């Protein structure tokens, strides 16, 4: 997260770090079992990470869980980044409290104008590389599809938005990814990808996570 606030300890859990040996991307917990992420971010040898603040300290409220299975989206393009999502389901169920908590999935789609917060782990710089360990949090809008397409000429999909900011300075990042975008409690967007990062008239780009509420629910309920 570029140009954004240091969230404070477990003010947003629902945040999981997904770690190989390293974090290497954000997820987000939608019931106890499950976690949303971007498809990109796929791999075999994935163990969930929950309650985190500082990734690179134990302080007391993690809950480390393997992965048991990882479903990438079934038409996910993985050079357009069309249908960015996959679900991780967990080998044993997390343990629910104030600190780790499950987000709600959307009943409708979100508009543009509306304020959301945006997490991760990662890169806090545009120019250069710094990687935080405690958790980066940033308010931003969704922008209108028409000026999403218009700084994307012939990349965006129906199943992205974009949020952030056109004027730069203030977006999400490498590592960042597969983390979420939260609007009035609702899961709306995963990071998913962007021209660098915070640059001017290259605003962020996110998985609509309401277009796969039917998929998540029907693949949560068979597996
Ligand atoms: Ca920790």
């Amino acid at each position: 997260i570029v140009g954004g606030y240091t969230c404070g300890a477990n003010t947003v859990p629902y945040q999981v770090s997904l770690n190989s040996g390293y974090h290497f991307c954000g997820g987000s917990l939608i019931n106890s079992q499950w976690v949303v992420s971007a498809a990109h971010c796929y791999k075999s040898g994935i163990q969930v990470r929950l309650g985190e603040d500082n990734i690179n300290v134990v302080e007391g409220n993690e809950q480390f869980i393997s992965a048991s299975k990882s479903i990438v989206h079934p038409s996910y393009n993985s050079n357009t980044l069309n249908n960015d999502i996959m679900l991780i389901k967990l080998k044993s169920a997390a343990s629910l409290n104030s600190r780790v908590a499950s987000i709600s999935l959307p009943t409708s789609c979100a508009s543009a104008g509306t304020q959301c917060l945006i997490s991760g782990w990662g890169n806090t710089k545009s120019s250069g590389t710094s990687y935080p360990d405690v958790l980066k949090c940033l308010k931003a809008p969704i922008l209108s599809d028409s000026s999403c397409k218009s700084a994307y000429p012939g990349q965006i999909t129906s199943n992205m938005f974009c949020a952030g900011y056109l004027e730069g300075g203030k977006d999400s990042c490498q590592g960042d990814s597969g983390g979420p975008v939260v609007c009035s409690g609702k899961l709306q967007g995963i990071v998913s990808w962007g021209s660098g990062c915070a640059q001017k008239n290259k605003p962020g780009v996110y998985t609509k996570v309401c277009n796969y509420v039917s998929w998540i629910k029907q693949t949560i309920a068979s597996n």
